């Protein structure tokens, strides 16, 4: 029988969850009788975010209908869709491309738990699967400052437009990945360091605990991502979670701190779809119209907390609602905890 | 007493019908919006409802705030569809056609203007505020210009060929001492810039310009910068010529580039990062460096079309972008003719 903390368990049993990671798939609409969870591979993966990338150039360099059909066919063939009686998708523009490049994101990171799940040991299995994460995982103190100070940040920061839920904090872990202590080091030393949020389906921790959060493919479509392929963070503890994927049928997710050095950041309004940042940055911030009251942040060990309530920005012309941080260096950032939070659907309007 | 060639030119481009045209062709109400009435103030409010339009469709904004911004256009700017329903305005694509029908408008405006403003032709010329003097058949600039033009016509823009008809060498008065500061740039450049002629009335008084505050940043592939290209068919593509009319106008300028930031996707910016003086989008083709020719820190980019090893790139043909007007100089103006098949 493990003699890992309870809370730590739990989590475990969350993590590597087969049921979740269908539940994953048949929400992208994934025909899992044509393509099982055992099925997926990486090869398959790759080549659909291959075919995503044709696909967009096809549109910019103007390809004919015939050529954009023939590549939605492909693309089709190899991720196999249930659409019940729905229209399937054509993918000629940036939004149908977009949303296949999440499903694709995902599919990416269901093929690694799975993978993982389905290694090693057949002890308490619990234990096994644990070592598996190549993560020392202690539970936080409810009691702590350390811990009052995150339900501050997730309470302060929720979005006043992601109103269909409230967040409970269920469980803080810290979490050290091994060797990314060593691989922060050098940009320890890097000034405008930020303490923010990542959020991410459930069974994508066992990826994101393994092997860290990761940049897409090169075979994945830059033009993919608002700010092309670089790691994603919110400063709005609402934001992050909505990447959560949780709803009332199924309504605990996984949340991550993380410092992130941001630097000199390149300011952004609107989408650029870049891959490399010009000389002098280190990083994107997307601004965002609500900004974290810069007379509430803190900052420990030179770290930044952005955890002031949401007020303007100077900003009104930009996509965005909220700021968004990208660093395009996956050693630029290290976790630091992750949360566990019940999201409590609402009832009344009022 | 003007020249001939020089003649057509002020005439072609002050034509009051071509306006009413090009109005028509947009499906603007010409009884409610009469070329008389088109005002600047109209179109800058016209542009700021798509800047609304594309801001609520990214920030997720619900549909019945779309649907009512979009009513707001076709309030704002009269349309005649007359059976036909007018094109919601709730995507990037509807948003874009509208884009790019201001643009015009705006320097429809411009001319139209000038023209009421204040033997006519030459009253015409004087408000231009720009000197124009031909260029000779046979002189070595318009062999230059010449071999460019062929060097550089694009492939995959086969439906026609391209002859030059008239050469103009054009100084907007006030333009060399704006560009003053940006001579000392390196990488200046000598490219163009196609518009139809609707527009070159407003180009010659005013210069190449940016967009308006109030226009939307993300309807344009790189944001609101000045466009050119090193292909002349790039740029000949933006004349809008057909079979039923087949004579375009075509710039030369000249451009400081300076520290180029370069860019395979779009970037939907009004501002560079520090250390950068403009875009280079990445084409999939470029011209040969080989067959370049610098004269007085001038690059002159005549080499014919050669792959760039970039293939994952938005972009068959390379362009240009500034961010500011004064790093434009123009130098010249062309005429010319496009040779369909068909
Ligand atoms: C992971 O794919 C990145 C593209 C989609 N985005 C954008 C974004 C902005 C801010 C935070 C997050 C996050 N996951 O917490 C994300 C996110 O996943
Ligand atoms: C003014 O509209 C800006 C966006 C449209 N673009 C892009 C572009 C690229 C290269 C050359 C030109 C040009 N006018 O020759 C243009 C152009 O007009």
């Amino acid at each position: 029988k493990s003699k890992l903390p309870k809370p730590v368990q739990d989590l475990i049993k969350m993590i590597f969850d087969v049921e979740s990671m269908k539940k994953a798939m048949v929400e992208y609409e994934i025909d899992l009788q044509k393509m099982p969870l055992g099925k997926l591979s990486k090869r398959q993966i790759q080549a659909a975010y291959s075919i995503l990338s044709e696909v967009q150039q096809a549109v910019s360099q103007g390809s004919s209908d015939s050529q954009i059909l023939d590549l939605s066919n492909r693309f089709y063939t190899l991720i196999p869709h249930d659409f019940g009686m729905k229209k399937p998708p054509l993918l000629n523009n940036a939004d149908s491309v977009q949303a296949k490049v999440e499903m694709l994101d995902n599919l990416l990171d269901i093929e690694v738990a799975y993978s993982l799940l389905r290694g090693g040991s057949d002890k308490d299995p619990i234990d096994v699967n644990y070592e598996k994460l190549k993560t020392d995982i202690k539970v936080v103190d409810r009691d702590s400052e350390e811990a009052e100070i995150i339900r501050k940040y997730v309470k302060n920061t929720h979005a006043t437009t992601h109103n269909a839920y409230d967040l409970e904090v269920i469980d803080i872990f810290k979490i050290e990945r091994e060797g990314e202590c060593q691989r922060y080091k050098p940009f320890k030393q890097l000034h405008n360091r930020r303490l923010l949020w990542h959020g991410s389906r459930t069974t994508n921790f066992a990826g994101i605990l393994s092997q860290g959060l990761r940049i897409a493919p090169p075979e994945a479509p830059v033009t993919g991502y608002m700010f092309g392929k670089g790691i994603y963070f919110a400063d709005m503890v609402s934001k992050s979670a909505n990447y959560c994927h949780t709803s009332q049928g199924d309504p605990i997710g996984l949340i991550l701190l993380g410092e992130v050095a941001l630097g000199n950041m390149y300011e952004l309004k609107h989408a650029s779809h870049i891959s490399k940042l010009p000389k002098g940055k280190h990083s994107v911030k997307g601004l965002g119209k609500t900004t974290p009251d810069p007379s509430a942040n803190i900052s420990l060990d030179g770290v930044d907390v952005p955890l002031g309530t949401g007020i303007s920005s100077g900003v009104n012309d930009t996509s965005l609602l909220y700021n968004e941080y990208i660093v395009y260096d996956i050693a630029q950032v290290n976790l630091k905890y992750l949360l566990k939070l019940k999201f409590n659907f609402k009832t009344s309007l009022w």
